C-alpha cells in the first residue's frame, strides 16, 4: 500500500556528473564516454559561434570529483556544448538520448558544482516548462527515466523563468517550448492540467481503496472534453483512453466511467475530502508510473 | 525558486542492496563491509507470524540456509547473529561499494529518503517523515521488507530505518539499523493498529517560513500568541504540541525572514481557523508537515524574496 511521488534511483546518473567552468561561469556537465555535455551558455544578445571560436581547449575546466579532466576538443549542437575529454568515464551507463512529450514525467538529479544534492520527480507541463526546484548553479543538471538497464536522458536544465518555473533542452540542445538561451522578456504560456494523468491518479486512488468519488454514471468523450476545456484541462484523446485500458481492466472501472467521476470533481469539488492525501487533483503521474508503482518494477 | 519534496541521491545506497532468501521467503538486505543486515522475519513462514519464537527458529538454521545474491554474484554466508529484530549475516566478501556510513535512530518529525527495493533490486526513491505515531506513510508492496531509509549529510550516509511490516491501515513500521522498532510495534502478526496521528507542527511552521522566503506572505497577520495559547488551539486541530526546543530550532528561519516564531504561530492559528479560502501556499492546498527546519534551510536560498 501507499502512493508517493517517486523518482527513479539516481545512481547511474550520479557517476556522470562533472563540474564545468569557463572563466567566471560555473555549471554542471554530463560525462558520457569521452564527452562532457553542458549548456552552451557556459562560454558567456549572444553570438555563440563568435564566442566559441575565441575559446581554447584549456579555457574549459572540467572537474570530476577531485580529479581534473583535460579538454581536447569542443563542438556545439544546438544549445548544448560538447567537450571532448581526454579520458572516457568508467561509470558510463547504458544510455539513450530521448525527446519526451508534454505530459510525460521524469526524475531530476539537481546538482551544484558537479555534485548531486537531491533527486525529485516532475512532469513536462503542456506549456513546456517544468515546476522544478532549482537555485543558481543548477544549470546542466539532467532529467531522466530508467526503462530496463537503459537511462534515457530527456532534459538538461538551462534557466528559470520570472514566475519560478524552469526551462531546458533535450540532450541534443533543442529547447522544450518557445524559449531561447539569452536574457530577454520571455514568460511561461498559460498552463493546462494533464487530464490523462489526473485520471491515472484517480485509478491509483481506487487501487488503494479510495472509492468515494465514483458514481453510477458514465459520459462520452465529446461531452467530457467540452467540460474539460472549460476548466483549463488538456483535451482527452482516443489514444489516452486506450492507454488507460490496463488500469480500467485492473480496477473494473471503464475510462468513461472515471471521466464522469472527474467531471463531478471538477464541477462541485472535493467537499472537504482528500484523494490520496491531496486536496488538489494531481497531474504528475502518467498511466505507466501508476502501473509501475502498483506492480513493483525493479532496475 | 521552486520548492519540491526532494529525496537524497540514492546512489551510495543502491550499491548496498542485496537479495536475502531463507527457504521460501525472499526479502532485501543491506550489505555493509562483510555483513548483510535484513529483518529477522525472513526465517518465518506465514504460520510462524502469529506467534514466532525467533531464537528457536534461528538455532535450527545454518549459514548455507541463507542465500544472499548481490547482482548476479552469489554471496557465501559464514556466520549469523541477531540484534533485536534484525538478522546480521557475516558474508565471506566485503562490499567494495561500501559508502561512509553511520547508524542513527531518528525521532518522530525527522525526514528521510527511502530506496524501495524488490529482490535486492532498487525500483524507486522517495522522501518521507517519521510520523508522531511512529509509522511512515510509505509506498511498499510485498517483497519490499529490508528496504532502507537514510539521510546523506556530507560524504556520510546515516542509515535510520529498515522496513519490516505494513499495518492494517496501509501505513508502515520498521526498525532502526540495530533492529529496535520505532513505536510499540512488534514483528508478530497480532492485533496492532497505528495510534492517532498528529500534524508535525514544527515542520508546518518551517514550511510556512519557506513560503515567506519564496515571497508568499498572504497568510501573515498583525497578531502574535503565547506558546501555551498556541498549543491549546493546536491540540484542537490534532497538531503536535510545540515545545521550547522547537522554537529555538526555528530561530534561523525567524531571523532570516524577520517574523518571530510566535508571530508565525499566530498565522498558523488563523490558517487552521479559516482554511486557505481557495489560495495555495507553495503550490499546495494542505499545510505540509514533511519538511523539517533543516530540510527548508538545505533547499531554500539564504536570500529571502
Ligand atoms: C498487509 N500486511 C500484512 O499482511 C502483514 N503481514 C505480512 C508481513 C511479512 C508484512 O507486513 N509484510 C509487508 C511489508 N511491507 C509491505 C507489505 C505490503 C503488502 C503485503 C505485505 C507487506 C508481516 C511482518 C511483520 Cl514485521 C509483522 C506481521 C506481518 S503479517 O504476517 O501480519
Ligand atoms: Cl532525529
Amino acid at each position: 500500500s501507499g502512493f508517493r511521488k517517486m523518482a527513479f534511483p539516481s545512481g547511474k546518473v550520479e557517476g556522470c556528473m562533472v563540474q564545468v567552468t569557463c572563466g567566471t561561469t560555473t555549471l554542471n556537465g554530463l560525462w558520457l564516454d569521452d564527452v562532457v555535455y553542458c549548456p552552451r551558455h557556459v562560454i558567456c544578445n549572444p553570438n555563440y559561434e563568435d564566442l566559441l571560436i575565441r575559446k581554447s581547449n584549456h579555457n574549459f575546466l572540467v572537474q570530476a570529483g577531485n580529479v581534473q579532466l583535460r579538454v581536447i576538443g569542443h563542438s556545439m549542437q544546438n544549445c548544448v556544448l560538447k567537450l571532448k575529454v581526454d579520458t572516457a568515464n568508467p561509470k558510463t551507463p547504458k544510455y539513450k538520448f530521448v525527446r519526451i512529450q508534454p505530459g510525460q514525467t521524469f526524475s531530476v538529479l539537481a546538482c551544484y558544482n558537479g555534485s548531486p544534492s537531491g533527486v525529485y520527480q516532475c512532469a513536462m507541463r503542456p506549456n513546456f516548462t517544468i515546476k522544478g526546484s532549482f537555485l543558481n548553479g543548477s544549470c546542466g543538471s539532467v532529467g531522466f527515466n530508467i526503462d530496463y538497464d537503459c537511462v534515457s536522458f530527456c532534459y538538461m536544465h538551462h534557466m528559470e523563468l520570472p514566475t519560478g518555473v524552469h526551462a531546458g533542452t533535450d540532450l541534443e540542445g533543442n529547447f522544450y517550448g518557445p524559449f531561447v538561451d539569452r536574457q530577454t522578456a520571455q514568460a511561461a504560456g498559460t498552463d493546462t492540467t494533464i487530464t490523462v494523468n489526473v485520471l491515472a491518479w484517480l485509478y491509483a486512488a481506487v487501487i488503494n481503496g479510495d472509492r468515494w468519488f465514483l458514481n453510477r454514471f458514465t459520459t462520452t468523450l465529446n461531452d467530457f472534453n467540452l467540460v474539460a476545456m472549460k476548466y483549463n484541462y488538456e483535451p482527452l484523446t482516443q489514444d489516452h483512453v486506450d492507454i488507460l485500458g490496463p488500469l480500467s481492466a485492473q480496477t473494473g472501472i471503464a475510462v468513461l466511467d472515471m471521466c464522469a467521476s472527474l467531471k463531478e470533481l471538477l464541477q462541485n469539488g472535493m467537499n472537504g475530502r482528500t484523494i490520496l492525501g491531496s486536496a488538489l487533483l494531481e497531474d504528475e503521474f502518467t498511466p505507466f508510473d501508476v502501473v509501475r508503482q502498483c506492480s513493483g518494477v525493479t532496475f
